[PDB]
């Protein structure tokens, strides 16, 4: 076989009800070689995940049906191939603790974020996802 | 084999309390009061799980946990701290890749659960 080069393009799901956040994410990420999906509540996120492979989910902390840490906890158990990131400006460490202890997030990012910090977390998360998928 | 747990906290009283909580269980315990002692133990003992405070006299807890992630990647790491500082917690996630974060004073039932889950996670990783 030929040397391995590229898999299919990364698939990223962004979950937030706030339009400013979805817009800032689209502006930052759409020029890069990723397939993006946007979900405006937890139920939409879960339905998207049931319908296609997703490499990375980035969720807000606050969402309509269940909060972000709760959503990420469900995703951890039901979609273990998807790497998980919490994106929030809420400093509540009870919510953060849930994201760690139940969501098992790979990275935590603040709102607002530094663009290059977020892009680096994304690279690290996609590389982690690929290495983990090489395993199981 | 028997799980090996390293406990890192600046205070004798806290190490004593962890020893009392954990000595009934079939775990081999190691104790450190700072990052230098933790690193000495890590180089001289098999360690599966590391539990660290956030505040330590020199190199702090999240920095120590990041160093352990880099140098001893097969370990599972827990931050156990009384300081709800977002900056410390964020570093413990993004650089330490902690498995659990618990506040001090802890709930015994929750801390013991975290260890059982960590050992089951440590087992398969």
């Amino acid at each position: 076989l030929n040397v391995a080069t590229v898999t299919r393009r990364p698939e990223i799901l962004l979950v937030d009800s706030q339009e400013v956040i979805l817009q800032r994410l689209q502006q930052l990420l759409s020029p890069l070689p990723y397939t993006l999906h946007f979900a405006r509540d937890a139920t939409q996120a879960l339905q998207l995940l049931a319908s296609r492979e997703v490499d990375l989910v980035i969720s807000a902390a606050h969402l309509p049906q269940m909060d972000g840490p709760t959503l990420l906890a469900r995703i951890h158990q039901q979609y273990p191939s998807t790497t998980r990131i919490l994106l929030t400006g809420d400093p509540d460490l009870k919510l953060i603790a849930k994201a760690i202890n139940e969501g098992e997030i790979y990275r935590y990012l603040s709102k607002p974020w530094d663009d290059q910090e977020l892009l680096l977390a994304l690279r690290q998360a996609l590389e982690h996802q690929h290495s983990e998928r090489e395993r199981l």
